[PDB]
């Protein structure tokens, strides 16, 4: 089956956001000018003991991106190949980087396409100027107090400095 | 809306049942689907540009929105040419990741508002290579289970 009108892709992109960084936010910021909808799926991680909560998690990357016309975030608990069928997503968006886990995304992939099999799973690169930050790093160092401000947007240093003090 | 188009650069020496999956996947994804087939003379291809870009074709003809165009300049000036906004690039667990990265991140150089965008095709064909392919066929392998019959055919009578 096809048509000839101008395909409406709903892009999900997942993770655990904790916290949101400059690299995440290059990659929606691409994600937004290239597809007509994109969700941020920010899922509740509970074995991963995040530093900060769901909603706040939410609540950043919400503040992060209110400035783009087609970006919705939402929180979820459930198995992401369900929760993407509830989101009317087709596509799964990953961010590729050089210093990505390739052996794990290619499992996930595989693993997803097999649960969910008509969502495509697909990579943008983020920025050479952002590629290399890690969310667990960036935890770390602002738990001792290193600066954070070249990593994550100003509301999510704010977020980190009242967390440990 | 507007018509976005995507432009899938390669060699295609010879297109495999994995550059098809690909095709495919990004067919239902995307407006228009442009195959770019790059010349690539210092690789020193075995089909002709002209015979690449048949056989692409051929393949691909059954499609409602897919385009083949062979080309011999830089892909950076092709692209502007073609008014395409996106790279597209096929990403498996056996991919060249540092070649990969080069590429993409010197053609953001080149072409800073083309993206480039990684699809992963079927498991079953991830693993297929145009090279592999070539070395099995002139030592008269059966290659039915790499390559559209189109392309078996014609690698049989090059040899
Ligand atoms: C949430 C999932 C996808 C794990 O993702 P992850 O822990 O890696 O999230 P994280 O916050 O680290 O990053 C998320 C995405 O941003 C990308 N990106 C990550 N870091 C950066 C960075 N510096 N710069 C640019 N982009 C980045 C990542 O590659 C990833 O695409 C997975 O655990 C999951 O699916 N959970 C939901 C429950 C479920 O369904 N579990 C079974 C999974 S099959
Ligand atoms: C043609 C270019 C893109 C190189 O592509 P490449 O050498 O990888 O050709 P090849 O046919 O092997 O594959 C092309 C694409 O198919 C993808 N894909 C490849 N193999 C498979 C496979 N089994 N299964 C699924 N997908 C695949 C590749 O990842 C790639 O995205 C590059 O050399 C180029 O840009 N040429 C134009 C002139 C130019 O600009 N040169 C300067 C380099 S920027
Ligand atoms: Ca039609
Ligand atoms: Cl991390
Ligand atoms: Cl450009
Ligand atoms: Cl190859």
């Amino acid at each position: 089956a096809h048509h000839h009108h101008h395909h409406m892709n709903r892009v999900l992109y997942p993770g655990t956001f904790d916290p949101i960084t400059k690299g995440h936010g290059d990659l929606i910021e691409r994600a937004s000018r290239l597809f007509d909808h994109v969700i941020i799926a920010v899922a509740a991680s509970p074995k991963k003991n995040p530093l900060f909560s769901l909603e706040q998690r939410v609540a950043l990357a919400q503040e992060v991106t209110k400035h783009l016309p087609n970006v919705e975030v939402v929180g979820f608990s459930t198995l992401l190949a369900h929760f993407v069928k509830e989101q009317k997503a087709n596509v799964f968006l990953r961010g590729l980087r050089a210093v990505s886990d390739f052996e794990y995304e290619f499992q996930l992939a595989n693993m997803n396409r097999q649960l969910a099999p008509d969502v495509e799973s697909m990579f943008l690169t983020p920025s050479e100027k952002y590629s290399f930050i890690s969310s667990t790093l960036v935890r770390e160092i602002a738990a001792l107090g290193g600066d954070i401000s070249k990593f994550v947007h100003p509301a999510v240093a704010d977020a980190l400095a009242e967390r440990f003090k």
